[PDB]
């Protein structure tokens, strides 16, 4: 109900990073979820006030 | 999760009152959270429109 139909904001729920969106596969018994995130990747040093 | 790594919306969730910030504590056999909240304090009437 929350990833899928929706976008969720809690942390570390549907799956690691920030959350963009699901997809639901069936399985026997069984449901799997594709869940998409986003990472940043290169950090860079700065100086602020 | 939800506490610790982010900053909570749910209502009563995360303590008392509008939610900051939380710390971890170790216990033989348990956890204990020491939660940071923030709390209004003096009120003053007024005419609205």
């Amino acid at each position: 109900s929350e990833c899928v139909l929706g976008q969720s904001k809690r942390v570390d729920f549907c799956g690691k990073g920030y959350h963009l969106m699901s997809f639901p596969q069936s399985a026997p018994h069984g449901v799997v979820f594709l869940h998409v995130t986003y990472v940043p990747a290169q950090e860079k040093n700065f100086t602020t006030a």
